């Protein structure tokens, strides 16, 4: 697979409809993505780009659109992919990408992990460790919030879910960025496909130990709340093993469902409280404004640009025809954006009183199945950074990441003010 080598994003007024080309892996670091969308949405909001290094595909860019397209499953297949190329010449199916039924059968049981009376036994165990790691930070000085804050503490939410040895909660952050950051899937900077085979086979090695061993403990060992534990607790799963492709798929999709999206909702925040301070004035003045600041946040950043779909048949949408087999991009990054739905689309606003509705979780039967525990983590961070700080600020410039499909911050340098 061919590197994407960054160049300079032209103005898009300079352009025809017809050569906007929005797989391009630069428009959120080069800040270009906002007015790329703008005109798509206003212009042709159902868009053919025949040429990409990706393939044909349509973009499809205003929110009320996108909503239809991601609940119309009758009408568009999310297989044999979600991310807008391919993955390398034979790399691990998972329900993101999979129809229905065969879909609802494995998203039910894994989906207990995430209800509310599990994740009301984590939240101790979340508010502790968030604690301890806004505890540990250097105030007064610069540091970079990513590795010291969103990738610490969702390496180890990672490793909670699963049981996977703590001390290797590493694995699972690197082991998932690379899949998700693939040059083929997404224009991601990772080309290696070795590297890759080799991720998949330590993966498969490093999931069936933990299963075999857990089986071993529980023997007189107590389930705990982990998504193992509860597999090996239905009668319908225990087996799971006996299963290679269901075993590996629905282990691997937790992990990296829940990786990159957390890690860059929880800098996002940063960098929107930044770009509109006032905000963490009214917040100071009005805690109780936190869960609905983290669906803004949620919102402003939109972790994961787009999902991608497969149209079953010809579809009219937008004054145009999809074609049988068409590839079709649904651009939840653009319709957060879009000011058919939410006025002042660009602004942060923590009161925002439809933030509720954003898609960045998508909608349908693919509705993002972690988004409470997201949401909780990012309730918990924000309640802590409250109680510890007077001053949260971003100071310089966040280098953002290479992806068409990941909206987020390598390096984002913050000087914390404590309160007293
Ligand atoms: C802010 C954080 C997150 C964002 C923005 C996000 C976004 C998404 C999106 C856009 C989808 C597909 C939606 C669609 O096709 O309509 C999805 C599915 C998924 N997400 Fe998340 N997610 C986040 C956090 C999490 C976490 C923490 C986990 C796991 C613990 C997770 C696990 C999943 C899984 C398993 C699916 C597949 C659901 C299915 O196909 O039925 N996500 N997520």
């Amino acid at each position: 697979m061919p590197e994407f080598v960054e160049t300079p994003i032209p103005d898009v007024n300079t352009l025809a409809l017809e050569d906007i080309d929005v797989s391009n892996p630069f428009l959120y670091r080069q800040g270009q993505w906002r007015a790329y969308f703008k005109r798509l949405r206003d212009e042709a909001p159902v868009h053919y780009q025949k040429n990409s290094p990706f393939g044909p595909f349509w973009s499809v860019t205003r929110f009320e659109d996108i909503l239809f397209v991601d609940k119309s499953h009758d009408l568009f297949s999310a297989e044999p992919q979600i991310i807008l190329g391919d993955p390398p010449e034979g790399l691990v199916e998972m329900f993101i990408a999979m129809d229905p039924p065969k879909h609802d059968v494995q998203r039910s049981s894994v989906q207990g992990v995430v209800a509310p009376k599990n994740l009301k036994e984590m939240e101790g165990l979340i508010r502790s460790r968030t604690g301890d790691v806004l505890d540990s930070l250097p105030t007064d000085k610069p540091f970079n919030w990513v590795p010291a804050v969103s990738k610490e503490l969702t390496g180890r939410m990672l490793a909670t879910l699963l049981d996977f040895p703590y001390e290797e909660r590493h694995k699972l952050v690197e082991w998932s960025d690379r899949m998700a950051g693939a040059a083929s899937a997404t224009g991601g900077e990772f080309a290696d496909e070795n590297a890759m085979f080799d991720d998949a086979a330590d993966m498969a090695r490093s999931f069936s130990r933990l299963w075999r061993d857990k089986e071993a403990r529980r023997a007189g060992e107590e389930p705990g709340f982990d998504l193992i534990s509860l597999l090996q607790s239905n009668k319908e799963t225990k087996d799971l093993i006996n299963r290679p492709m269901e075993f590996i798929g629905n282990l691997t999709l937790l992990i990296v469902g829940g990786n990159d999206t957390t890690r860059n909702s929880m800098s996002g925040g940063l960098v929107a409280m930044n770009e509109f301070p006032r905000e963490f004035e009214k917040l100071k003045a009005k805690p109780e404004l936190i869960p609905n600041m983290v669906s803004e946040i949620i919102r402003w950043q939109t972790p994961l640009a787009y999902m991608r779909r497969i149209a079953k048949q010809d579809v009219e949408l937008g004054g145009q025809t999809i074609k049988k087999g068409d590839r079709v991009v649904m651009w939840y990054a653009s319709g957060n954006r879009d000011e058919r739905k939410f006025d002042n689309p660009d602004q942060f606003i923590i009161d925002r009183k439809d933030a509720r509705n954003h898609m960045s979780f998508g909608y349908g039967v693919h509705r993002c199945m972690g988004n409470r525990l997201a949401e909780l983590q990012l309730r918990i961070l924000w309640e802590e950074i409250l109680k510890r700080f007077d001053n949260i600020e971003v100071v310089e410039e966040p280098e953002r990441v290479q992806s068409n499909f990941v909206r987020g911050y390598s390096r984002l340098m913050v000087k914390l003010t404590p309160n007293s």
